[PDB]
């Protein structure tokens, strides 16, 4: 398997392991908009459906997750899911409470990952899976340069039975570097952090 | 979790569920050509690389498969790969050895497993997943009528260390009886078995 590190640690954003320890910082910046687009989103503005969801992140099978701290705040989190090293690939997702919206937190999260899985774990391919009705992630996908490659219709049900559209994307180890300059003229230097 | 029958009657072929007791059939007709774009393709012309191939299909969590039945032949197999109740949803695939391609049995199979899913098992969703070199099987499921979501590029890797692309297509729910109406005037009548 892949054995990634604990802590990671960039200019804006410091990464480690998310845990139970972290609910408090789920509990002080509850907004439905911020999980609206996820996957066993709270079901409701309570601590025992953010303890859920918390306890969820960290119990999917393989999923590896990290607390994003910006300062002395935990912005979010970011996760490694389903990684299959057979098969040098992996889904990368991320998660900001709505103040770190806009910051720098989300792109560097995923340079570090991003750099690491492709420079240091060798993954061939790296995908992002969101909803459709998400246009910000979508957004922020393409920005990022991800390749979109197409719409998983009806690829997840909902607890209400209502069904969403997934999109996927995905950036390959060759399309790294390109990716990786186009983070960090966003990220560093005159240009990304004046 | 989606209880299956094990057995099946159509009008060309029956299905019955695989098992070790079918692996002669696999033996007595090897050609690599029937296994050159499936995933854990058997390693060697020989009968314990097939063995290793059919305990594989078996084993797979959650995998539920079927012998199909020509007559008095084994004919391939046909193969629900995971099915997720939560999701009403799930992935066909299916095997025929070289005599039988051609023949009424790959799409009584899939006429069969789909009707079952979308009729009795309320499913939503059935994804169709094939290598993007494997062009005899995109044209039978664009001929099927399934629709081409896109390519999941390098998404697979094989045991020398190349990759390849995964081209996925699904049908809905939605789309079922339309797709139902194409097969069977292919499968019964004057039409589809004078």
């Amino acid at each position: 398997m892949w054995a990634f590190p604990e802590r990671f640690e960039g200019r804006h954003v410091r990464l480690e392991p998310l845990a139970l320890a972290h609910l408090p910082a789920f509990l002080r910046h509850y907004d439905p908009e911020v999980y609206r687009f996820l996957s066993r989103a709270p079901v409701a503005p309570t601590e025992e459906a953010l303890r859920a969801h918390l306890e969820g992140l960290l119990g999917e099978p393989g999923r590896v997750n990290w607390a994003i701290l910006f300062g002395k705040e935990v912005a979010g989190r970011i996760s490694v899911i389903a990684p299959e090293p057979e098969h040098a690939k992996l889904e990368l997702g991320t998660m900001l409470f709505k103040p770190f919206w806009g910051s720098p937190a989300n792109k560097e999260a995923k340079y570090l990952l991003l750099r690491h899985a492709f420079e240091v774990l060798r993954a061939e391919r790296v995908q992002f899976k969101v909803d459709l009705r998400n246009e910000r992630s979508q957004r922020a996908l393409e920005a990022l340069g991800a390749v979109r490659e197409g719409v998983l219709r009806k690829n997840r049900r909902l607890p209400d039975g209502a069904f969403r559209d997934d999109v996927v994307y995905s950036v390959l180890k060759e399309e790294w570097p390109g990716v990786k300059a186009r983070l960090e003229a966003r990220l560093y230097g005159a240009s990304g952090n004046p």
